C-alpha cells in the first residue's frame, strides 16, 4: 500500500530512492519509515521524471520507443527495499525492464540478490562497495559510480608520486574501511611499498584507544610521516583529538579517503591539527538543467509525484488543511530557499541515460529496420539487455564518458584536496585522479 | 521446474534441505546444482516425512489437525534457497505456516530476510551464527541448535576449571572466528581472565604468516601456555605445521572450538604436535527410530520422495546415465551407512513447529476439535509468539525451549587428543558442557 510514482510508456524503468528516512528503532517491524528526504529522495524522484521526459522528447535517442517509470521508496532500509522489489516482480509472479538504485551498498546487495533471480539488470548511482564487482554473486549489477577500490588506487598513486616507500595504514572497522584498505595493501605489496604501523579502529573507540593509536604512529617517525587513512570521518576526528590531548601538531602527512573528503565537521575545532591533510572525494559537478526544472515546481500542479504534498509541508514547515506545523502553506513558497542540489545528481541522471542507451542498442540488434518494439523485444529479455548495457557507452550529463567494464564497473574521477590555512582553513583543490591518471599541483601542495 | 517433496494436510510446513551440493562454478548463473547428498539431503527429507507421519498418528499432539509438507532443495546456496523461498510465498502473490531450515547461517540469513516480510516463522537445526540472535534484523528466526556464543562460554568454563589466569587467543578472520572470539573476550573481560597475545589469521594465509603467528605466541611464554582458538580447522592446521617447521613440540595447551572438533584432516601428519589438545563439538546422539525407518526404504515403494531414484542410482552406482549396471531395487542401504550427525536437531525443529501450532490452538481455539475460524488462516505473527514460548521433551530426552531471541540451550561434548593404550592418536571423550554445567573426568 506504499505510494508509487508512475509514468506510462512503452518500456518501464523501475527505481528505488530513499524518499523517506529509515524506520525509527520502534517502527522497524512494521516497516513504517522516518521523515521525508529531499536530496536523497524527492530530488531524485523528480530528476527521474524530468530525465525520462528529456529522453522521450529527444529525436536521436530511442526515437520511436517511449520510456515510463515505476519509482518506489527504499526508505534507506534493506527490509523496505526488498518489500518494494517484490512489488516490482509481483504481477509477473507492464513488467519493469531494469532498476535504478538503491543508494547504499548493503541495501543494493539485498535488492540484487532478488532482482537477479528474475534477470532484471540493476544500475546503481552511489553504491561503491568493492563486493559488488563480484559477478559470481552479483551478475545483474552494474553502476555509473566508481568502486572504492579506485580510491585505494588513487591514494597509492599519491604515495608513489612523492617516492615514499614506507607509510602507516589506518582504517575504520566495517566493509568500507576494511575492503578499501585490503585493496590498498594488496597493491602496495605488488609495487614495492612497505607498511609501518597498521591499525583497525572500531566505530565506538574511546579516547584511550585513539591515544594509543597516536603513540603507535609516532613510534615510526620520521621514517613514516605518511599515514594512509581509509577511514570514516569520525575515525579521523578521533585521531585529531588525540593529537590535541598530546599537544602535538604537524608531524604527519595524513592521506584520507572520501570518508573524510572535504567535511568541515571532521576538523571543526581541530583545524590546527588537521592542517596539511590530503583528502579525496568523488567529482560531482552540479547539473544546472536539474535546478532549472526543480526550482520551478509547484505544489498545485505537481500531480505525478505522490509524495510532493508530504514534502512541501516538511520543506516549508507548514500544513495543508484538510499535521505538526502552525503555518498554513500558500503554495507560493520558494524552493530556492536554502536550496542545495543532491551531490549525486549527475550519477542519478547518467544511470538513467545508461538504461536508455542499453535499450536502444538492444533494439538496433534485435529489431533492425523495425519502428519501435518488435516481437524479439516483447517482452524484453533481461539476460540480453544485461549484455547490451555492459557494452553501452555515451557522453554523460557533465561531459564525462560513461562506459562499463566486463564487471559492470565505472571509471573513477576524484578531486584531490589539501587542507590549508588561508587568511580561515579551507580544503584547497590541488588536482584530480581521472580514470587512472593522477594530476597534482606539487607547488600548491 | 525444480522438484518438490509434498504431503497434503490441514497445515503445511515448509522445509529447505541441501538435497544437492551447490552449483559448480560454471553452473552458478543457471542455478543448476551439484551432485545429490545423503546426510544433508535425502536423509533429512525422509526424516521429515516420517516425523510428520509420527505426529499425525499421535493422539495427544495435534489430535485432529494434520500436518502436511512442501520440502524444497536449497542446494546449499543462497541463490537457489532464495529462488525456492520465493516459491513458498508465490501462493500469497494452501499457504506455508512456517519453514524448517536451511542449513547454513549465511544461507539462513538470506531466507530469513525474505520470510519475515510474510510473517513466516523459521526454525533452524544447524545455523549457529551469533548474528541470527539479533531480533531487530531476524524477528522471525529461531533455532533448536545453540548459538556459537555458547561455545565461547563453554571454552571459558574449561579455562576456569583449570585455574588458568592468562591465555593467548587466536581466531580465523570472518564471521565464525571473529564473532566467536568477540564473545569469548567479552566474557573474559567480565570474569577476571587476562588475554596475553591476541591474533587473527585467514585459513588460506601462507606459511610466513603462520611463522609470524607462532613466533608472536612463543614470546608471551612462559606465562601464557594456553591458547584459545576460535578457529576453522585449517587455521589450527596452519599452526601445527608452523610448529614442525620450527621443531617445537608440547609447549602449548590448545583449546579449540568446533571448527576443530574431532576432525582428522586438521591433525593428520601432525598428531604429535596436536597431542593434548582440547576441543568441543555439538553433541549428536544417534536417533535409533530414524535408522529403523530409513534403512528399510525401497526404490519401488518410495514415490513421495521425488529425488529417491537419483539418490538410489548414485548411492549404489547404477542406472534405471553414468554407470553400466542396472539397479535391481534390492541393494541394501546399510552398507557404509552413517546417520546425519544433525538428525536429532532436524527432528526437534519439526516437533517445535508442531508444538507451536498446538499451543496456538489451545489459546485461540480453546475446546475446539481441529482448526477453528481463528486459525483460518494461521496468523504468522501470532504463531511466532507461541513458538517462542513452547517447550517440550525432544527426540533424545532433552528439554527443548527458546529464550526471547529464539535461541536454544547448548550441549557440547568435550574432547582431548591422546596417545591411546594402543599406538594410535585418538580424540577421547573427556566430558560434557550441559546447559551451563561443565563436567569433566580425569
Ligand atoms: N558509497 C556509499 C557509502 C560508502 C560505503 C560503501 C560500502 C560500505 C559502507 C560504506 O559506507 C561509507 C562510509 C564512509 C564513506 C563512504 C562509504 C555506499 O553505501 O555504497 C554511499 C551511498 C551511501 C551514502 O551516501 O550514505
Ligand atoms: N553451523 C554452521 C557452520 C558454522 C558457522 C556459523 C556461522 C558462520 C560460519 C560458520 O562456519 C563454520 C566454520 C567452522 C565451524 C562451524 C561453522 C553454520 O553455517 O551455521 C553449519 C553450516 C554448517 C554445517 O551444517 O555443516
Ligand atoms: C620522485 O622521483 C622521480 C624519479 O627519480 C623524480 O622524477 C621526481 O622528481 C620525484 N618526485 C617528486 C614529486 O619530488
Ligand atoms: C499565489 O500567487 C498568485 C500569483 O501571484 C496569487 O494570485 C495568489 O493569491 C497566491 N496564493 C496565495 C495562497 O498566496
Ligand atoms: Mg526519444
Ligand atoms: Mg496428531
Amino acid at each position: 500500500q506504499r505510494s508509487v510514482a508512475r509514468m506510462d510508456g512503452d518500456v518501464i524503468i523501475g527505481a528505488l530512492f530513499s524518499v523517506h528516512h529509515q524506520p525509527p528503532a520502534e517502527k522497524v517491524p512494521e516497516r513504517k519509515c522516518g521523515e521525508i528526504r529531499e536530496q536523497y529522495g524527492i530530488q531524485r524522484v523528480e530528476a527521474m521524471f524530468h530525465t525520462l521526459d528529456k529522453i522521450n522528447a529527444d529525436p536521436v535517442l530511442l526515437p520511436n520507443i517511449t520510456l515510463g517509470s515505476e519509482i518506489r521508496d527504499s526508505c534507506w532500509h534493506s527490509s523496505v527495499a526488498l518489500e518494494q522489489s517484490i512489488e516490482f516482480i509481483r504481477d509477473s509472479l507492464k513488467p519493469i525492464a531494469g532498476v535504478i538504485g538503491p543508494g547504499s551498498s548493503s541495501v543494493a546487495i539485498q535488492v540484487q540478490n532478488l532482482l537477479q533471480l528474475f534477470d532484471i539488470p540493476q544500475i546503481a548511482y552511489s553504491a561503491t562497495s568493492i563486493d559488488l564487482s563480484d559477478k559470481t554473486l552479483y551478475k545483474y549489477f552494474l553502476r555509473v559510480v566508481p568502486s572504492d577500490t579506485l580510491q585505494a588506487r588513487a591514494m597509492l598513486d599519491i604515495v608513489k608520486r612523492y617516492n615514499w616507500t614506507y607509510v602507516s595504514a589506518v582504517h575504520t572497522e566495517g566493509n568500507y574501511g576494511e575492503s578499501g584498505m585490503d585493496a590498498f595493501k594488496e597493491l602496495a605489496a605488488q609495487e614495492g611499498l612497505s607498511i609501518a604501523h597498521s591499525d583497525k579502529i572500531y566505530s565506538n573507540a574511546g579516547e584511550k584507544s585513539f591515544d594509543r593509536l597516536l603513540r603507535k604512529l609516532r613510534e615510526r617517525l620520521p621514517k613514516a610521516r605518511v599515514v594512509v587513512c581509509f577511514c570514516e570521518g569520525m575515525t579521523v576526528r578521533g585521531l585529531l583529538s588525540a593529537m590535541r590531548r598530546l599537544g602535538v601538531v604537524g608531524e604527519f602527512s595524513l592521506i584520507g579517503s572520501d570518508g573524510w573528503a572535504d567535511r568541515d565537521e571532521v576538523i571543526e575545532g581541530y583545524e590546527v591539527e588537521a592542517n596539511g591533510g590530503i583528502t579525496i572525494k568523488l567529482q560531482s559537478p552540479e547539473v544546472r538543467s536539474f535546478d532549472d526544472y526543480f526550482l520551478k515546481l509547484r505544489l498545485d500542479t505537481n500531480t505525478r509525484n505522490p509524495w510532493f504534498p508530504e514534502f512541501w509541508q516538511h520543506r516549508f514547515q507548514c500544513r495543508l488543511p484538510g499535521p505538526n506545523f502552525k503555518r498554513i502553506c500558500t503554495g507560493n513558497e520558494s524552493l530556492e530557499e536554502n536550496y542545495v542540489q543532491d551531490s549525486k545528481m549527475g550519477f542519478v541522471i547518467n544511470a538513467i541515460y545508461a538504461m536508455a542507451h542499453g535499450l536502444q542498442n538492444m533494439h538496433h540488434a534485435l529489431c533492425p529496420g523495425h519502428v519501435g518494439l518488435c516481437d524479439a523485444m516483447k517482452p524484453i529479455d533481461g539476460s540480453k539487455l544485461l549484455d547490451f548495457l555492459i557494452k553501452s557507452s555515451f557522453i554523460g550529463v557533465s561531459g564525462e564518458e560513461v562506459w562499463f567494464d566486463e564487471k559492470g564497473d565505472a571509471p573513477g574521477r576524484y578531486d584531490i584536496m589539501n587542507l590549508q590555512y588561508t587568511e580561515r582553513y579551507d580544503y584547497v583543490h590541488v588536482g584530480t585522479w581521472h580514470e587512472g591518471v593522477l594530476n597534482i599541483d606539487d607547488y600548491k601542495i
